[PDB]
């Protein structure tokens, strides 16, 4: 955080990580699952493998400090599927800033 940027929520993406069990388990904790991202301006080779990765790292890193603390609680298993669900997050801005730099031009 401090020189990205933050996207509002939007939809929380679907993930599959073990069976019924985690499928359920994630389901029904989306509510307390942070629905915003944190994404950067795209730089020199512009790649959606760069901009979602660095956008899942800041987004856990920072929810896990503040939103912890402003009444939640984000656990290992909590990383776990907030990485997943983070880094689908990421690309559906990836596209939200790809549109202004493909409209952009050559500048």
């Amino acid at each position: 955080l401090g020189g990205y940027m933050l996207g509002s929520a939007m939809s929380r993406p679907i993930i599959h990580f073990g069976s019924d069990y985690e499928d359920r388990y994630y389901r029904e904790n989306m509510h307390r699952y942070p629905n915003q991202v944190y994404y950067r301006p795209m730089d020199e080779y512009s790649n959606q493998n760069n901009f979602v990765h660095d956008c899942v790292n800041i987004t856990i890193k920072q929810h896990t400090v503040t939103t912890t603390t402003k009444g939640e609680n984000f656990t290992k298993t909590d990383v776990k599927m907030m990485e997943r669900v983070v880094e689908q997050m990421c690309i559906t801005q990836y596209e939200r800033e790809s549109q202004a730099y493909y409209q952009r031009g050559s500048s």
